């Protein structure tokens, strides 16, 4: 209901492009029903239409040799297309079967040098002379004209869309040279593949936006409102401009960015004329959009405002905004970092109302994101990307693109032995035999210092109840919190029951009270937002209320959140604790968790789980009805749940086939579900040294028979391999002694003997 | 060794296996006993970088601005990797606020929690290891010898009988000594 | 190149980084990598930055153009912003260039120090010139400041500043080398 | 949540209830406005405000006793459709 | 070739500094194949390489008086080449 909204919406004449073995432009190869189906006319020009308008034509003819949804076409008609095998275009008989009346070439220099002689009688005459070879206004084409690739330029064309170019054609032959690179300047135009780690908030984009540009009409006759401005925001890199030119050029929308810094960079009185000639203009074209680029920068809050001069360009922006009507169809978004920094003023009802939100890119959003980035290096086969995606943790949309650089830039260092210090003669297999390899990866990520690590990740976690097992209670009371308010919402309105806002686990110290949280986030697909202790601790150090609200302001746009408050007591025993001082806990944050807790709507799905290794000093003030309510008591592991975890902290480790891990989880008794990560640790550091002690030895070794050359035995140690966890239990400590464990079994046995009304039963 | 060498010397094996490279060690022992001798040790065999923060240093922090500086300290060490960034006497605040004050604070004292904020936000990839060291090994926030962040301790015992006949043709080497001079005899004495 | 000192450490890095961008344009335009758009030095006052400049550039043949802090900000208002169009509109012109912005903690500090407006209008007239550099210019600026956090932090933005050395204090070792070049023309007796 | 008896000393003042006696006493009773407090620990409340001219009397809201029960089981089972064989005059009756 | 370019092809004919008597600025004592290897004629000049493009150049004479390690200079184009007695001074005819 959400992301439906990248329907392809497909029609009869979508055929695939693909190769075609003649030089020829003009041939076409469909599908038998394709022919007779749009009553193709052998001879005539059919209309092919690709992206961007990027569009070229052919002469269809009774050419059926390929697939039944493949078309065959040389490089002119499908690069002029610009859209790769893949994608379809349909091939469809536009009545403008005309030829041009004059068109103008533009030869580029390295394309067309070689076999030169005149461009009329060489390229232009018999190129064109009655072949049926079709060409669209306004474009960059190739021509086959001669020994090599030859490009020109369409220019004035009387078929605009498309036509054939005759000898009727008067071609002027005063064409200037024109360069392999000028066309990639025109392709700056941003096609819609280009966007990674925005899966999903480009849907967002794509329902505010796309909806009342292709159709005006409908939006405004039915007298519904679309929005007249977005404000993206994210960390900074995370390519927002990219962002804007795909929905723009996409739409065929016309795209004019206004720069952040290049206003100011102006004379007093000067930058205003700027902004009035940018939405001057703009409502003038075309159904458009502004990209009011680095926001923060031309409108910042009222402290780092100083003059009265750069007060007046904030208050020029706000008069040119509430200058936007109905009429105009022009829609303004901008880019700034956090919501925070930008004037408070502008986001007031009819200027910058909503608010969409661009992130750190997530675990799969890096991998497609590198997969965009090094689709023109060259890649060993031994590259796994998905692997890398994996290690890069901080790393934003742009640091990936330094990563591939720093990998190349060391594939081109180990460039070393045998090419000249100013060898200009860099054979070409030197551009195209090069192999990065897992080694330059991972050199490059040992050297990039990540954008953003000190940034809050919101995404699905990636664990399974079977990473904890048994829990069978805590897990039923754990879903119907989480997954019935979600999944099945009609229930709590066919009853009256409101949802519930909370839950406070509370335990030994590690005990699975953080993968509990994570796993019931995995179940019902929802964010996970955590707050471990020191970031609440560094708030009750200095200032509060100005970073709690910010966190349930982030949770809210997230919905469905689970947000982890870990350690709520922390400053309640960083206070003293139990003894402490003069308080009734009595605490500056706390206090704030509470104020936003109340003022929280529960439609919104934003369910808060604490967790607290003490349960008795912590404020009664929460747990009372309409905040976290009730107590889960997580116990110590028992039986399945030691199975559980030893099988999944041993399951990126080789391991024997005897390892009987059903029996070390049958001995260990009173182990913490943290000091199963010490028996598989430290279980782990007992062969890594094996194994580097049996390579030096053997390296040692080898040195006596130096001329054996039967050496280098393939593995001295592969494998975990019993007897080491015979070693690795010598050093297994147990964490919580029994003398306090009483305190939470001695707290959860109180919570039961105040309830058990047993003999009650209805009369009759 | 198998701290600060292994995961720099041969990573890979690191890789074979899934175990990931501890980030911390906590010396403690009687107070002059060598215990920042070991650091530059250890430092001098890898190759590596050495940042020494002091205790009359970090209890400046704690006597107004925090946190400002441990960030910038800890970026200064992630710029030079491979460092031991090596915070001797990680109990100066606590002693300096009553060891086991009065008025009733517990653990945390605005410094040693920063430590924790950017201990935590650090990949192990960077190959930084922080090296603690105190002399009173109860004080010491609990905090901080949990999983994740300084693991595990290491005593530092007395020298005892090998070391000080070291100990000693160390500090006898820029000064012209007789060549009667028995460090053998007067290590053995000394106890 | 051999008149700097103490640095071989870090001058390595700049080898990396200028050289091959600047002695073999088309590799870097062939496979497409991009080369960095600014590198940004810092170090204690006095260390031989702006000489190092001199250095990378005055040996790869690169032309070099210094761009002085105080010289920028001591013109009239509304003079001194020419002048930075008048070095970045001359070094494109010219051969692969090096425009070396010393003192940048002049023209750019941190923003809570800029309080004129004109003080704030040179900061961006150098935003709008940086981020108007491209890969057909082939220029690679180059800038120097004191401590990293002493600038505007709108500067380290990617694209604009993306990328920094850390020169140093030289270490026990490096000074030997600085001496010994200091000394190339005394008459140094024997002893 | 400053001690409950606070060792230190502080006895009564806290600067939040001395600025309310201060707006309560500067208010005119033509405006008709009423103030309704509502305290938990009876004892610690601050005896400056317990004197006349300001919040005069105590009123001791006991607990349900077991009519008030049926009518507030009767008001939180208003939105969900209840069956029409359970007596809440029962389930009123047993809890005490 | 693809782990090649930092080649600095150190040459056999690299020349080292030789100290000559000679008051000609332009006489050079070379290796007795100078001539030979790149076929190097008599009526050319070579391009002797210092520093920082800063450089200073000679007429090559079939003068192989010297021996095959090094080259025997005054202080006249070994100075003007920019480079102390101790930087690499390559030979290479310029047929300039």
């Amino acid at each position: 209901l959400s992301t439906a909204i990248l329907k392809q919406k497909n029609r009869p004449n979508r055929l695939i492009v693909d190769e075609a073995i003649n030089e020829d432009n003009s041939v076409v190869s469909l599908s038998q029903p394709k022919m007779d189906e749009l009553q193709l006319f052998r001879g005539d020009t059919v209309l092919l239409k690709g992206k961007k308008r990027r569009e070229a034509v052919c002469i269809v003819l009774s050419d059926d040799t390929c697939s039944d949804e493949k078309i065959r076409m040389n490089r002119v008609v499908r690069n002029n297309l610009r859209v790769r095998l893949g994608d379809v275009i349909s091939i469809q008989p536009c009545p403008d079967v005309k030829y041009g009346k004059r068109i103008h070439v533009l030869p580029i220099d390295d394309t067309v040098e070689g076999i030169t002689g005149n461009l009329f009688e060489v390229y232009l005459k018999p190129y064109f002379l009655e072949a049926y070879r079709p060409i669209r206004k306004g474009d960059i084409f190739l021509v086959r004209g001669g020994m090599r690739a030859v490009e020109f330029k369409v220019v004035e064309t009387d078929p605009s869309p498309y036509c054939i170019v005759a000898p009727d054609t008067v071609i002027h032959c005063e064409g200037e040279p024109i360069k392999r690179e000028d066309e990639e300047e025109s392709l700056n135009e941003v096609g819609y593949d280009d966007i990674g780690g925005c899966r999903k908030q480009l849907a967002q984009i794509k329902e505010m936006v796309e909806l009342p540009l292709r159709h005006p009409a409908l939006f405004k006759a039915i007298g519904v409102k679309p929005p007249r401005g977005i404000l993206l925001y994210g960390p900074p890199g995370t390519g927002k401009t990219l962002i804007a030119r795909a929905v723009a050029n996409e739409t065929g929308a016309f795209f004019f960015l206004i720069n952040g810094p290049e206003i100011m960079s102006k004379l007093a009185g000067e930058s205003e004329s700027n902004l009035r000639k940018a939405f001057e203009e703009a409502e003038k074209n075309a159904p458009a959009i502004i990209f009011i680029d680095e926001l923060d920068a031309i409108a910042p809050k009222r402290e780092k405002t100083h003059g009265e001069v750069e007060r007046r360009i904030v208050s020029q922006l706000l008069t040119l905004m509430d200058g936007l009507k109905q009429r105009a169809h022009v829609i303004v978004m901008a880019a700034t970092n956090r919501p925070n920094s930008i004037d408070p003023a502008l986001r007031r009802f009819g200027r910058f109302d909503r608010e969409v939100d661009i992130g750190i890119p997530d675990a799969t959003g890096r991998l497609e994101i590198l997969q965009i980035h090094t689709k023109n290096m060259k890649l060993a086969d031994d590259v796994d990307l998905e692997q890398v995606a994996n290690e890069t943790h901080g790393h934003v949309g742009a640091d990936l693109a330094a990563l591939c650089s720093e990998a190349a830039l060391q594939a081109i260092r180990k460039k070393m032995d045998l090419i000249d210090l100013e060898d200009e003669t860099i054979d070409a297999e030197v551009m195209n035999s090069l192999a990065v390899t897992m080694d330059d990866f991972r050199w490059a990520l040992s050297q990039s210092n990540p954008s953003a690590l000190r940034e809050t990740v919101v995404e699905v976690p990636q664990v399974t109840w079977e990473d904890i097992g048994g829990l069978e209670d805590v897990k039923r009371e754990l879903q119907e919190l989480v997954q019935y308010p979600v999944e099945h919402p009609d229930k709590f309105l066919k009853f009256g029951m409101t949802p519930s806002k909370g839950v406070l686990f509370y335990g030994p110290p590690g005990c699975g009270k953080t993968l509990l949280a994570k796993a019931i986030a995995n179940e019902c697909q929802a964010n996970f937002i955590s707050i471990k202790g020191p970031e609440l601790l560094t708030m009750w150090f200095g200032e509060s209320e100005a970073n709690v609200r910010e966190i349930f302001d982030k949770a809210r746009q997230a919905a469905p959140c689970v947000l982890f408050f870990d350690e709520l007591d922390s400053i309640a025993k960083a206070r003293g604790g139990n003894i402490g001082d003069g308080g009734g806990a009595a605490d500056r944050v706390i206090n704030q968790i509470l104020t936003e807790m109340d003022g929280m709507s529960t439609k919104k799905n934003v369910f808060i789980i604490g967790a607290t290794n003490r349960p008795d000093i912590i404020d009664p003030a929460i747990l009372r009805p309409g905040r976290l309510d009730q107590l889960i008591y997580i116990p110590l592991p028992d039986e399945k749940s030691r199975v559980a975890i030893l099988k999944a902290n041993l399951r990126k480790s080789p391991v024997a086939k005897d390892v009987d891990l059903e029996f070390l989880a049958k001995m260990t008794n009173g182990f913490s579900g943290a000091d199963l990560t010490e028996i598989c640790q430290r279980a782990c550091k007992l062969a890594i040294r094996e194994s580097i002690e049996s390579e030096i030895r053997r390296e040692r070794e080898r040195q006596t028979n130096p001329s054996a050359m039967e050496v280098e035995e393939d593995d001295p140690v592969p494998e975990i391999r019993r007897d080491h966890f015979e070693e690795a239990m010598r050093f297994a400590r147990r964490s919580v002694s029994d003398n306090d464990i009483r305190k939470y079994e001695m707290f959860a046995q109180t919570l039961q003997q105040s309830r058990g009304f047993g003999s009650f039963r209805f009369p009759s």
